[PDB]
């Protein structure tokens, strides 16, 4: 974690709709 | 792969329908 800090590494519902449109 | 070659081994939408039928 000192090393990493120095080098800079890190460690469906379109049918229910279409019906309700008709209604 | 020589051995294998000698011995012969190897190495949903029936609801959207039913509505459109009604319509």
């Amino acid at each position: 974690q000192k090393y990493a800090s120095i080098v800079g590494v890190d460690l469906l519902e379109e049918i229910t709709k279409d019906h309700k449109v008709l209604a």
